[PDB]
């Protein structure tokens, strides 16, 4: 046998509890019983495995808790519902349990205890990935390293002083960029591949970054305030990384493939592949997170590639070095084959700057 | 390599200026290199043809012109953006200068200025007629032609009568019919 | 219950039977009854739905054939077991059914015949190759037909003069045709997805185009040794129509889209969004594929857009017309931004090319 | 808009053809227009440079030699495409043209011809140690002065006797070597 004996739950974590143990039933047929008089409940079943015990009592335990106003309580249970999420493999029961995260989520008040609603957020979008086929779907989770960041962003204030106006306008914002999300992702669940959830996914994306570079301003005069050259260097380097991320999000859904790199006081990028009619696109919206910024950066095209490069700024040969070595990227990749090819060759000449020092 | 610079830029202009600056090669993939930095922007292209200079040339006068309060700058700005449709290859770009134009209409008064934009759009129709081949593009030059009768001889107006709310009537009844 | 009998059938097919049945039955936990002897069966299912009743009874008519030394029974036999294969959820159970599909090609000796073998394969593969969402579904078509010609001309060879004992060459060219591609599908079956799967689907054509090639050539004699203008002018298409199957199978390869077009003496194409060196990978096999015909044509391509066009017996002045039509293309599809347009703007060459009468 | 074309060129060599004017086509901005008969071919090319005319001419006039019967044509068809292979800036020509390259090496037998097939080894290999990349292939730059030196020593072996069995070995010996 397994047994045990759920108390004090209401109608709804009974109607998720009800879901989840027939749910489990259905793939294999067990006799289950349900006991019940109101306030009060047991379950028998007989031939479950312990990894299937182990998805039972972890759901019980979100549902035991999800009674619970207490904000900790809550990051407990956006930690837990995910891996519900993870272990079932139901559309429609993985619907029931996230559809549960939305009316959570909305609660929390204060930055830092929206963390954990923020990165349970990005795990269910890097799990829309694995449940569609879509790479666009984890290129959103890159997006949502953005609700992870909000945590550094609000804490680097909270350590100096609490609950600022801008602190206030920050909840406002991820608040809402969370609640733009979950829905997002709600639509992707209930009807994915579909141009309809495309519109709102890139119409909270454009939203996300904007929230995003708001809040490196406000570090920023937090930062100048300060003085202190680390705080700079933080947040200079906390501008570049938005770029890094964001452009992504236009190159996957172009379906050209991206290149990174990152080294202090500048940071490069290629995109390559690119079919010519539409790479203005990427390009536009490349110079619209690079003006909103503040940055310098070196561009060029050449036939069906594409090499970006960034920085705080510079002396004018270093300046020029950087174009020097974004030109060189260019002419040693344009008749290169593989995306392998690109791998090595952007490495050594990488390797190749910085082995003359 | 041929080169050119903008300077004291307008970054509510740059995107007129960006689709040409890329878009020329784009046919065929020649090399562009290209650098902005904050109201400042560069570029720099492989063995680029003496019309196709001239067209960068004058959307780089346009892109400095498009925001400048001064009226004759303004009908000067009307007749380079013009120009830049007249030089359009591209089906696409063409939409991105038009909803300039509109945002240029609205801003002019008087009469020269006026004679520049009911010209031009008049030019801007018979290209369009081109583009398109249909006659229902030539209709529009021919109601554009229409206009332009109004304004060679809005021109006559404007130096036969003493000036008058009747005459400012006039010219916004035309400017309404240009939007 | 249902209550099958499955009485007489040898040793073999009861083990086909034994798994088909609790492969489809144990899905639900239900009740199964065998009973058996030395050369007699029977069985109950509980409560089996009408519409898998009718599975089990497809491999009965299977199973109480596939015994049989008649070629039109192995021919009815290869039909049923593939509806058998289209129908099945289980892979595995798809292996355990079409590996004898090996020895009823192998058996049989008749090219008459062995038009069911090679036409059964298409759809063998076709449901296969759709449910893995490999670009092998063409694949598996683009051989397949291109075998059917073979099989076409065939009938209508030995139509055209009785105990044409040159055919032998052909029986022995298509049934390593079937060997091949039965084998290739059970290599895609056992490692979809890989790179020897892509290795083999990639090389059967190589064989198959050279097995077709002798066949329109041995109708073209027979075709002249007739001279009538009517059998000349349908063999000549029957040449044809090999190139515009195989452009379609190297494109695939590459994820490159084609659109194609016929009329009277030519054959038009344009093979889409093509990087780099792939131009010599496609024209490198998309000259002698036409080499080895005797076709004239034309070849035009401008950056990423490639457009060809293939005739026989044409004027000067109609391949000029070619020519005229192939270059127009590639100016007025430059400009296009999705195949949807390319799709109407070959159609209105098309369309204008006739309308000029 | 510039023309060029053949005449009889044989389906062997014609494979080399396709992979030049492709080749050059893929670079700035150029475009071809091509056709096949079986027995002709003839190429049509947007804006083409002249150095790259003389290139795929030069690529034409071998492949004409290629499938020929003389020893003299078999020589001049190596000194010229090395000329390509040397020419060329691509990786996969030479890739290719080598390949051919040593198919014609076994051809001959006489020894200038044979010289000049060493001297142009030597071409390939000059080449060769610095398309390598990495300076590790500076080996090569020895076997090729190896090689000028016995062409230099060759010459005696047209001199010295009437085609005796030891000029012979000397030749042999020497296309083992070249292999």
């Amino acid at each position: 046998t397994v047994t045990f004996d759920i108390t004090n739950i209401s109608h709804k974590a009974i109607d998720i509890i009800l879901k989840v143990v027939l749910g489990i039933a259905e793939h294999e047929g067990t006799e289950v019983t349900f006991h019940s008089e109101r306030g009060q409940l047991q379950i028998e079943v007989k031939n479950l495995h312990e990894e299937d015990k182990r998805l039972i009592e972890q759901a019980i335990e979100a549902a035991r808790l999800a009674d619970s106003p207490d904000p900790e309580s809550v990051a407990r249970a956006v930690e837990l519902l995910t891996k519900v999420a993870k272990a079932s493999t139901n559309t429609e029961l993985i619907q029931f349990i996230v559809k549960e995260l939305l009316e959570l989520a909305r609660k929390l008040t204060d930055p830092k205890d929206l963390a954990k609603v923020l990165d349970s957020i990005s795990e269910l979008l890097t799990e829309l990935a694995l449940k569609t086929g879509d790479p666009t779907a984890a290129l959103a989770a890159m997006v949502a390293h953005i609700a992870e960041l909000v945590v550094r962003l609000a804490l680097m204030a909270e350590r100096t002083h609490p609950g600022s106006e801008i602190v206030k306008k920050a909840v406002k914002l991820v608040q809402e960029v969370a609640e733009e999300v979950l829905e997002a992702a709600q639509l992707m669940l209930e009807k994915p591949n579909s141009d309809e959830v495309a519109k709102k996914l890139e119409e909270v994306a454009k939203k996300a970054i904007e929230a995003c570079i708001e809040l490196q301003q406000i570090l920023e005069a937090w930062a100048k305030e300060r003085g202190d050259q680390d705080l700079l260097r933080e947040v200079r380097e906390h501008k570049l990384q938005i770029l890094t991320i964001a452009v992504a999000y236009k190159a996957a859904q172009m379906g050209v493939t991206v290149l990174k790199h990152t080294h202090g006081w500048v940071v490069f990028l290629v995109i390559l592949g690119l079919h010519k009619q539409q790479a203005e696109q990427l390009l536009r919206f490349v110079h619209r997170v690079a003006h909103a910024l503040g940055v310098t950066l070196s561009i060029t095209f050449s036939g069906d590639i594409v090499v970006i490069a960034v920085t705080v700024g510079a002396s004018e040969e270093e300046k020029k070095e950087v174009r020097k070595i974004v030109k060189e990227i260019a002419k040693q990749l344009r008749h290169a084959e593989t995306e392998e090819e690109a791998k090595e060759i952007v490495q050594r000449v990488i390797e190749e700057w910085q082995e003359e020092g």
